[PDB]
């Protein structure tokens, strides 16, 4: 009956990982027999999920940062234009506004 | 020895998923006993990985497509400006080129 338990513990841990508890430590990792190998495989699955999560987060940050540089430069350049070319500057102003709007929506929804 | 086999088969399938085989079918899924419950746990982990993969793909495509619109608009407007503000137009043109470069780099790394 004692051997029955580590099986239940392994299945339970897998559930915790899938539900979004990436920090939940897998049990029976120190075991050397077939059970401990099963524990190791669950750890491998945990690593995959954790990596994919971190990738998405860092992706959002990197894109927004790099975009900030070109956007700022354009707005300043349009500010320096004379009134005679205002109607053309107004167009580029509309574009930069739309771009900032799209980025804002993405960050708000994404937790 | 017969009982030893399914444990190895389960561990092997989990390893296949971790190494990038999201389509690797889990064995002993239809079992109802303790081994069947373990099979169900492995399948749930597979679903998590597959979901995260689909998320990354859709995210990349959506952002790049929408960005194409504001870029094209600024390009046309800057071409209409008079020579008196040519030096200002040149800066905005350089900026939009930079943006296109960033998008190309992302796709090239992950086709």
């Amino acid at each position: 009956s004692t051997i029955t338990r580590p099986i239940i513990e392994l299945s339970n841990t897998a559930d915790k990982i899938a539900e979004g508890n990436l920090e939940a430590e897998v049990p029976h990792q120190n075991r050397a027999d077939e059970i401990g190998i099963l524990a190791k495989s669950i750890e491998r699955l945990r690593r995959s999920l954790k990596q994919l999560a971190d990738d998405r987060t860092l992706l959002m940050a990197g894109v927004s940062h790099d975009l900030r540089t070109p956007l700022t430069r354009i707005r300043l350049a349009t500010e320096m234009m004379s009134e005679q070319d205002g109607y053309l500057a107004e167009s580029i102003n509309k574009d930069i506004e739309e771009c900032n709007a799209i980025i804002e929506q993405f960050i708000d929804y994404l937790r």
